[PDB]
């Protein structure tokens, strides 16, 4: 019983794609807000309402079916034809839980950045749009097999975790994508710096007071790699989407 988000790359634009971002935020379903961002839910057990699926298919009809967790955003695993694959760190209950009545796998890397690295899938070396999209979608399909090539599905996740789950989370991300929407391009210090950091962000964020000040301040980087510090709400608030719901401050 989840929530379903459609994306389709066929006849794609930049409204279209921000018009699927803005439902998806929805479908999540955050619970109040701080400082007037909202606040993802804290906790969501069951899988059979705490997974959102993002059907993405592209302009050869191929369809990757994207489990995302509503307390994080993150891809979990996904389905392709009869088959579905998960990350080797997803838990036993989504594992097991998520689609069922397919002939089930767990991939032997994790989900994590510097799990996908290990898969030689780097953020520096990844490009993103809306090809690079459809790519990555027809690799999915492509390796819906038992001898699946890693190294592409890697890549191909790679695409979809920071067009899907990082660019729903960020309005930064989602228009560093939008105004290249055509294009290839491949994130900068600053929009890694950002993925990097949203827990950290959230968790300042959620635990400041009224005036917005961080007990302790958050390190982001421009695009030429030089580093800022966030001290306040307000310096990093139109960036952020979506805020996590951290309990304790992340390290
Ligand atoms: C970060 O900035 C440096 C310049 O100091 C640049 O060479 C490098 O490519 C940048 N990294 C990314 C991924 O943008």
């Amino acid at each position: 019983g989840l929530d379903t988000v459609s994306f389709s790359t066929k006849g794609a634009t930049y409204i279209t794609y921000v018009n699927f971002l803005n439902e998806l935020r929805v479908k999540l379903k955050p619970e109040g807000n701080s400082h007037g961002i909202p606040l993802l839910r804290k906790k969501c057990d069951d899988p059979g309402k705490c997974f959102v699926l993002v059907a993405l298919s592209n302009d050869n009809g191929q369809l990757a079916e994207i489990a995302i967790d509503v307390t994080s955003v993150y891809v979990v695993g996904y389905q392709v034809r009869n088959r579905s694959y998960f990350f080797k760190d997803a838990p036993d209950a989504a594992y097991e839980g998520l689609f069922k009545n397919t002939i089930k796998t767990r991939l032997h890397f994790g989900g994590s950045y510097p799990s996908l690295e290990g898969e030689k899938a780097y953020r520096e070396t990844t490009d993103l749009g809306i090809e690079p999209l459809r790519i990555g979608i027809k690799k999915l399909d492509e390796n819906a097999i038992d001898n699946y090539k890693p190294t592409e599905i890697a890549s191909s996740l790679l695409v979809v975790i920071q067009m899907v789950s990082e660019a729903a989370r960020f309005t930064f991300i989602e228009n560093q994508i939008r105004n290249n929407f055509q294009q290839r391009i491949r994130p900068a210090n600053n929009t890694i710096s950002l993925e990097n950091k949203w827990g950290k962000l959230s968790f300042q964020i959620r635990t400041s007071g009224a005036n917005g000040m961080f007990s302790e301040a958050v390190e982001l980087e421009r695009a030429n790699g030089k580093k800022y510090y966030v001290t306040a709400v307000d310096q990093v608030k139109p960036k952020i989407a979506l805020l996590k719901f951290v309990d304790k401050d992340p390290k």
